[PDB]
């Protein structure tokens, strides 16, 4: 239903989170 | 029910990020 809706959703913030960490590790090296 | 109106809000949020990424790919062109 739905709430399989929200988890695309939270995928979505939680990746871009990720990949940008991601790019500040890189950036600190 | 009021799930549906939680996936409302998930939606403006993720889709304001995708904004800002995409103004930010620009800024970087």
């Amino acid at each position: 239903p739905d709430l399989a809706k929200i988890l695309e959703e939270v995928r979505y913030i939680a990746n871009r989170f990720r990949c940008q960490d991601e790019s500040e590790a890189v950036c600190s090296e």
